[PDB]
RNA sequence: UGUCAAAAU
């Protein structure tokens, strides 16, 4: 069998819907754009829009379409962009066609992929951001294309309700993370700070709603990302710590999901905010006794122990002395209630750590 | 002793 056989029999669909036939088409498809067999196969692919869009939706057919994307020049890409734009929203939600869309985002010329990105502006973006398939399309656009192709997403997520729904979703939290990273990893090389204004418009909702976001089963991760980020998002980290966590550390160390946020905050914060957090913990049966004997706050106590142990090895010796004070206070309270703590592993681990350091 | 943590052959 050869390709002239499938061109003469008009059987492109019948091999591309088969596994072995599509692998034959992929292995023998000519890569040079001026080959006649290349052009005849391309015409048979794109001459009927319904056939093309059904081949994009196929379990085995899509791959051949993806190979046609890898070999394509600008004239072929214009036709492909028009056919994809006619059904882009359902193509993004499909298990097979979304991979064609993602490869198109990587491989098309930037104005063509910009056109496809801006086609989605008036669709249902929450539904697209929370789908198992379309989330990856949104992330591919954000991490691939320049920002002017997707600032409508920053405007969309500037609304508070939209942010909460996407951030609290299993998949949309990943979308929020990728957008914050892309807008923060850059702006450093920029001279006019265009991306950090967009990042401030995005992070205003996060700081405005971060108590509910930190208490959530999926949005907590997003709240941990900012705090764990570093100097790129350090201002927003410090805003979250001074506004949300302070005067609420006793409550959220006891919650199932927000205790991870409190733990990450003890792990990654400046000394002033750490000192204010230790002030809140040691100055409310008081708060440290509650957190030693709690199913979630015990891990917060362990994190305080670890950030005092690694904290003592510091250049400024005043901060190191305060770290020693805090660790000595924790050590004294644990040796006061060691008898009961030994009953549960919650305490065995805490003691083992306090034993490691004498 | 604590989290549902990302879609094809």
């Amino acid at each position: 069998v050869t390709l002239q056989d499938v061109l003469a029999n008009d059987a492109l669909v019948e091999f591309a819907t088969d596994k072995n036939g599509c692998r034959f088409l992929q292995e023998h498809y000519p890569t040079e754009n001026d080959n006649d067999v290349h052009q005849k196969l391309f015409r048979k692919l794109v001459e009927d829009r319904a056939i093309f869009l059904s081949l994009c939706s196929n379990m085995f057919g899509n791959f051949f379409v993806q190979r046609v994307l890898e070999c394509s020049n600008t004239e072929e890409q214009e036709i492909l962009t028009e056919h994809l734009a006619t059904d882009l929203y359902n193509l993004c939600l499909d298990k097979s066609a979304c991979r064609v869309i993602q490869l198109a985002i990587q491989k098309l010329d930037v104005h063509l992929a910009t056109r496809l990105s801006l086609e989605l502006r008036d669709t249902h973006l929450v539904r697209l951001s929370i789908d198992q398939n379309g989330n990856h399309v949104i992330q591919k656009i954000v991490k691939t294309l320049p920002v002017s192709s997707w600032t409508f997403l920053v405007d969309f997520f500037a609304d508070d309700d939209n942010l909460i729904h996407v951030c609290q979703d299993k998949y949309g939290c990943r979308v929020i993370q990728s957008t914050v990273e892309t807008l923060s990893t850059d702006q450093y090389a920029q001279c006019y700070q265009h991306r950090v204004i967009l990042l401030r418009s995005l992070m205003a909702g996060v700081t405005r709603n971060c108590t509910q976001l930190a208490s959530n089963e999926f949005a907590n991760y997003v709240v941990q990302h900012v705090i764990k980020c570093g100097d790129a998002l350090a201002v927003y980290r410090d805003i979250i710590i001074e506004q949300c966590l302070l005067q609420n550390l006793l409550s959220m160390s006891q919650e199932k999901y927000a205790s991870h946020v409190v733990e990450v905050a003890f792990e990654c914060a400046p000394y002033r905010l750490v000192a204010e957090m230790m002030n809140e913990i040691f100055e409310g049966r008081d708060a440290l006794d509650i957190l030693l004997f709690h199913q979630y706050g015990n891990y917060v106590v362990q994190q305080m122990i670890q950030t005092c142990v690694l904290g003592q090895n510091a250049r400024d010796q005043k901060q190191s002395e305060m770290y020693g004070m805090w660790l000595e206070k924790i050590h004294g309270r644990v040796m006061r209630n060691a008898h009961r703590l030994e009953r549960f592993s919650s305490g065995k681990k805490i003691i083992e750590a306090l034993q490691s350091m004498s």
